[PDB]
């Protein structure tokens, strides 16, 4: 139903190669001259968008059919499945329960004689996951109005078809894409310990330096004696090296290749450690790489159904696809991000007993990692709030609770970053409830 | 950069394709490397160069 | 015993890139660890009996 | 003669030989390989340095 027809809808011509074939002067275009049709070829090289109708060169009024259909079809499907964890069927909340380990206390007969029966709890760190994702996919079809556009059910059943599979892509693109959100989320909350890393890719230099940190932080990822510093709980854990799972991209692992594993001879000093699973970047300014354990991705399947209804006056199905599923982060799990550019000077500070319950007129140690990127000495500056006369934090994390509290605190660990001129700070929080 | 111009040039025109290549063939598949836009994905078996 | 980081800088920008490994590799046993505190510590190198 | 500037110098005549070569046994078989100018076509065991 359109005029002005011109073949060259959506074209951006470098050059008129048709010209450049009739004005060639022995240049390279001089093997195309032998050719007859070349013209005509070239005309429609690229096919057409718009069909504009033909008639028949010897008859004219007879016009020329469409002699062949190809429906063409794609599977697409999220590499980062093999991440997800499982399926729940009922119920929310899934909760992680990680027991820490313990601060040792000096010997001495004199005081267990009167405190044998003194009780410690262990200090246990929880987590919470809820389902998130509740989406779906909607497509209709007008599978009366299309069968105008076809002439055979072969040709007008496959598309249908293919209707029906462009849904289950839709999803398979997505879940990667949520997936990738999940990463860019929890970096921008500054909860992956970050490695400032030279930007990458702009040399050599700095592709190397980023494989040594890279084979470096793996290796500290896994050490037996375990590490609290890669965990946004700061709980001291191990991972193992066939646990873990770097992720980078395209455009990186074809720089290895190149320029560090052809060049190199023994190309195991040089490989990433653990699994390298390249995707297509990240969003988050700056973050070029993610090195996590295979169980920080909490990913769980809440529900996939696909339910249809006709429109009786409009002659038409709608299909809707609904994908529900629980899409966390296990803060438990090692996370490492490997960032270029500028990173804050501290980008978190972790507060640990985040649930307390301090008898009225007690008190309560809080520790505090503070997530420095660098070598600088960061003084942390203890805060305590919504409580009254005589509860307050002494500094080094030790809680004073008043005899007379009865207020939900809450307890801060401020760093400061930069001068007095606007300065900032980071906040570590923990809550105390009064008994 | 063209190649036969300089040594180097060869290597940066590897690590392109190579990395091209690769983003040709991935899963999730990519709305690039076409003219009409739309979202594919190719196999190395199905690629030529 | 070494910290991971110097550990690394050994590994690929000298371990690769060389023909003979055992010319350049660090004599004696190497103990990997996280780091140690105090600037500028790197690793360190003693006796059994240390 | 001349292979240009930049490096290369120690394996232009490599490249071109083998290049050449290769282009006297292209499938589609082209001229400028005889003194006759006539399309023609040779294969590598039947080549001789």
């Amino acid at each position: 139903t359109f005029n002005d027809v011109k073949t060259s809808l959506g074209i951006t011509e470098s050059y008129d190669i048709v010209n450049a074939i009739r004005n060639s002067q022995g240049d390279n275009f001089k093997s195309y001259v032998p050719l007859a049709t070349a013209n005509n070829v070239a005309e429609v090289g690229a096919g057409i968008l718009i069909n504009q109708t033909v008639q028949n060169d010897f008859i004219t009024s007879l016009v020329d059919r469409i002699g062949l259909v190809v429906i063409r079809q794609v599977s697409l499907n999220n590499p980062l499945k093999k991440f997800k964890k499982g399926q729940i069927p009922l119920g929310r909340t899934i909760e992680e329960i990680y027991t820490d380990i313990t601060k040792e206390k000096q010997y001495d007969a004199e005081e267990a004689e009167q405190k044998v029966f003194e009780r410690e709890m262990p200090n246990v760190k929880t987590l919470f996951h809820e389902r998130n994702r509740q989406g779906f996919y909607h497509q209709t079809i007008q599978d009366d109005s299309l069968k105008t556009a076809f002439v055979s059910w072969g040709n007008f059943e496959s598309f249908v078809s293919s209707i029906i599979n462009a849904i289950y892509n839709s999803a398979e693109v997505d879940e990667y894409e949520y997936m990738k959100l999940l990463v860019d989320n929890y970096y921008s909350k500054g909860l992956f310990t970050t490695v400032k890393i030279d930007e990458p890719t702009s040399s050599t230099g700095a592709l190397t330096e980023f494989v040594k940190k890279m084979r470096a932080t793996a290796r500290k990822l896994t050490l037996p004696q375990g590490s609290r510093d890669w965990n946004s709980m700061a709980v001291r854990t191990r991972s193992y090296m066939e646990d873990l799972h770097l992720i980078i991209d395209a455009d990186l692992e074809a720089e290895l290749d190149v320029d560090v594993l052809a060049k190199a001879f023994n190309m195991n000093r040089t490989d990433f450690l653990g699994n390298v699973t390249v995707i297509d970047g990240f969003a988050s300014t700056g973050l070029e790489a993610v090195l996590v354990d295979k169980d920080w991705f909490m990913v769980y399947d809440n529900l996939h159904k696909m339910e249809t209804v006709r429109n009786p006056r409009g002659l038409y199905w709608n299909y809707y696809y609904h994908v529900w599923q629980t899409l966390s982060v296990s803060r438990f799990a090692n996370a490492v991000a490997f960032v270029s550019g500028d990173v804050p000077a501290v980008t978190q500070v972790i507060v640990s007993p985040n649930i307390a319950a301090v008898k009225q007129g007690g008190q309560q140690q809080f520790t505090a990692y503070v997530r420095a990127t660098n070598a600088k000495d960061h003084k942390v500056v203890w805060s305590v709030e919504g409580g009254s006369t005589g509860t307050a934090i002494t500094g080094d994390g030790l809680l004073s609770v008043s005899g007379n509290e009865d207020n939900q605190l809450t307890v801060k660990a401020t760093v400061d970053i930069g001068t007095e001129d606007k300065p900032k700070l980071v906040v570590g929080e923990a809550v105390v409830s009064i008994r």
